């Protein structure tokens, strides 16, 4: 497991993965002849790997970071991303008021629809917005494996503000925070931090691509809560300023 650091909280190796998603990686990742494309593809719908992956990657020294599984491979080759894969072999979990299958399939269906939304616009590559769209709550996770006991407690007395003021008593970070250090730590530059940050907002004013970039990470984020539960006008508003098609988004 991962020391929690007081000063500079970080897990990485020590989240887990879905038993059924970890199966499934192994199978692919011990068959015979299996493509960067086919790997990276099932690979990126578990956060925990796709974290330790990005942050071998982008590890100093290598050159430029990346942002997708698959461009992981491209830079470091497939034989290192299938070690990080193969090494599931060796969980899920033990924070007993942790929601894990939610939060795995809250993170799968943002991710997919943070892509979808870039992919007909022109402000970030859609496959890196996929990934960041996947971890935009990977600090959940993380408090939950570190303090399984203690954020139990917090997760049964309390949600949305009064549980980051909790976390912030308990551990001395709340799980945004986390969210944004892990991300910070494993290779994203400040940009995508602030349009994350941005996004979280009760209403995103703001102008250039942050802005912009932000509006369709909150639209992902509403969007998925939605399904997994209309928008409110002030989200349909947004949407329609980052300009939107619509409504296999709102269903499938
Ligand atoms: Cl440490
Ligand atoms: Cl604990």
């Amino acid at each position: 497991m991962d020391r929690w650091n007081m000063h500079k909280p970080m897990l990485c190796d020590s989240l887990p993965t879905a038993s059924r998603t970890a199966a499934a990686i192994l199978n692919l990742a011990q068959r015979e002849d299996v493509t960067a494309e086919a790997l990276a593809q099932l690979i990126q719908t578990d956060p925990a790997l796709t974290g330790r992956i990005l942050r071998f990657a982008n590890a100093p020294a290598t050159r430029r970071p990346v942002a997708s599984v698959i461009d992981a491979i491209d830079l470091v080759g497939l034989p290192a991303v299938r070690q990080f894969a193969l090494s599931l072999s060796l969980r899920e979990g033990r924070c007993e008021a942790f929601d894990y299958a939610a939060y795995w399939q809250k993170s799968l269906a943002r991710a997919v629809a943070l892509q979808s939304i870039t992919a007909q616009a022109s402000t970030v590559a859609p496959k890196e917005a996929f990934t960041l769209g996947l971890l935009a709550d990977v600090g959940r996770l993380a408090l939950a494996t570190a303090w399984p006991e203690e954020y139990s407690e917090c997760l049964r007395k309390a949600d949305g503000e009064a549980l980051i003021a909790l976390e912030r008593e308990r551990f001395a970070t709340d799980h945004d925070e986390l969210t944004r250090m892990l991300l910070t730590d494993w290779g994203f530059p400040q940009v995508f931090i602030d349009a994350l940050q941005l996004s979280q907002q009760d209403e995103i004013r703001d102008e250039g691509r942050t802005g912009r970039f932000a509006r369709q990470l909150a639209l992902a984020q509403h969007i998925a809560d939605h399904r997994l539960a209309a928008l409110s006008p002030l989200l349909r508003a947004e949407a329609r300023r980052c300009g939107l098609g619509d409504e296999d988004l709102a269903r499938l």
